[PDB]
Formats: C-alpha cells, structure tokens, sequence
C-alpha cells in the first residue's frame, strides 16, 4: 500500500487581482483583465454563410 | 469685356443622410459617416515622446 499527496489547485488572477480557480466564473464575475473598445469583424464566405 | 460663369459648390454627405459643404461643420453637426468603436494608439518613440 502506497500513498498520494494531494496539490492545491493553482489560481487565475482576473480584472482588479481578482483571484478565483475557474476561468468562466471569473470572467462572468469580474471581467477580463485589458479592454478592448470593440471587435470588427471581416467574414469572408458564401451568402449562406454570412446569414 | 470677358465674362464669367458660376458653377455651384459640392455638398458632403454626412451621418444619416446629411449633407453641408464645409467638413468641420457637418462633423461637428453631424458626426461621421460610419462608427468605429475606439483607437488602439501604438507609440514608438523615447520616453518624453510619450509624456
């Protein structure tokens, strides 16, 4: 009979040292850490495709 | 005893269908033509550069 050590989960420091272990909660919780002013998108595809 | 002809200016089509003749004008009434969501400045440069 052998035996196991157990290691603490590590952490993920998210916006204003929010620390926390789950990404999505955290992100749902406080946000991500740099802010982008918005996203612009090029889709490229058929018509069908860009609906 | 020449004469002349008039031609009549231009008009700049401006944010929701407005048109004017001077830019700094319709801009300031009217504001841009599309709408970005801001501007990610890169600056290269020495430190009082930046300052």
């Amino acid at each position: 009979m052998k035996e196991l050590i157990y290691i603490e989960e590590p952490k993920i420091l998210f916006a204003h040292g929010q620390k926390c272990t789950d990404a999505r909660d955290g992100l749902a919780l406080f946000g991500p850490l740099n802010n982008l002013y918005g996203i612009k998108s090029g889709v490229i595809g058929t018509k069908q495709g860009l609906k």
